[PDB]
């Protein structure tokens, strides 16, 4: 079997991307943030506290006649943006553009942190890290990929997220068409439960490469690219008025400024961000001041290849017995 779905931009930043799934029986569609940094699959429902829901569409178990309620299982999750999450747990049936799990852990939620409820656009999250993270106690459960894993056409799923516009989700093939060039493929460590992987180095804007190790995770959760405060240095040292802002967070620089590239290395292959990718506007309405898309990861304690990086490739996650990560230029 395969699955295709159409993912698409939150808002007018890529701050996330949210893509449709069929939850029970009759479908009822979910606009879920496909997260391959974490393992739960978890929505607003018809549980979740009613103070803290606000315009997202919910999931109501007791209208799905292929919903039960999983006896005794809860789960509770806190995301690395301080964001959080808890509730209770039913196996229902689940349809990713058009590839079917049966017998799914959909966590329903009766908690949610307030970032979820000021967020009207996102649903829930679907995990797609490796099982070992999913928080489901005291039974741990199975992602949707792992589930799928079995059936599907080959054990892959694919990202394919664009900029300022819609891309592609795909589970079970690989479409030679929705690339340029070859996959360069590259390890990964699972024992962290993460797709985590080893950068083989950066360049900023046309500038020679460096070729330096960076371990990091490729996922489609974060935002934004968050590296070792060195590289990201070496970087806004390249944008004239950018400078690091305690008070906002982060890297800003001026609004009127043209950005550099970013490349990074995938083996000896080269995955190249053009530099409006990497702006996210002004830091409030109105400013001049804008803030930047690669971030330190100084306060972090892990790397991470987000979305900034991410939409830039056409990337495999290849979940055969030895993962491995693949990106090509697209
Ligand atoms: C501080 C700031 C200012 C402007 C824009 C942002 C973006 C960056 C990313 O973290 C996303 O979640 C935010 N909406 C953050």
């Amino acid at each position: 079997s395969t699955g295709s779905a159409t993912t698409t931009p939150i808002d007018s930043l890529d701050d996330a991307y949210i893509t449709p799934v069929q939850i029970g029986t009759p479908a009822q569609t979910l606009n879920l943030d496909f997260d391959t940094g974490s393992s739960d699959l978890w929505v607003f429902s018809s549980e979740t506290t009613a103070s803290e829901v606000d315009g997202q569409t919910i999931y109501t178990p007791s209208k799905s006649t292929t919903a039960k309620l999983l006896s005794g299982a809860t789960w509770s999750i806190s995301y690395g943006d301080g964001s959080s999450s808890s509730g209770d747990v039913y196996t229902d049936t689940v349809s990713v553009g058009g590839l079917t799990v049966t017998g799914q852990a959909v966590e329903s939620a009766k908690k949610v942190s307030s970032s979820f409820t000021e967020d009207s656009t996102i649903d829930g999250l679907l995990g797609l890290a490796f099982s070992t993270l999913n928080t489901v106690s005291p039974t741990q459960q199975k992602t949707f990929f792992d589930n799928a894993k079995a059936s599907l056409d080959s054990p892959v799923f694919t990202a394919d997220l664009g900029y300022h516009a819609p891309g592609t989700y795909n589970f079970g093939f690989i479409d030679t068409t929705a690339y340029t060039g070859s996959i360069t493929y590259t390890a990964v460590s699972t024992k962290q439960g993460f797709w985590e992987w080893t950068s083989t180095g950066y360049a900023v804007g046309s500038g020679t490469f460096k070729s330096t190790s960076i371990d990091g995770i490729a996922d489609t959760g974060t935002t934004l690219l968050y590296l070792p405060a060195t590289v990201v240095s070496a970087y806004w040292a390249q944008v004239s008025g950018a400078k690091s802002s305690s008070s906002v967070g982060g890297y800003v620089f001026p609004c009127s400024a043209t950005l550099p590239s970013f490349t990074f290395g995938v083996g000896s292959a080269r995955i190249v961000i053009p530099g409006d990718y990497i702006d996210f506007g002004p830091i409030s309405t109105g400013s001049s001041s804008c803030f930047g898309g690669i971030q330190s990861s100084a306060g972090i304690g892990i790397n991470i290849f987000g979305d900034v990086a991410l939409k830039a490739a056409f990337v495999v996650f290849n979940g055969a017995t030895t993962p491995t990560l693949g990106f090509a230029s697209k």
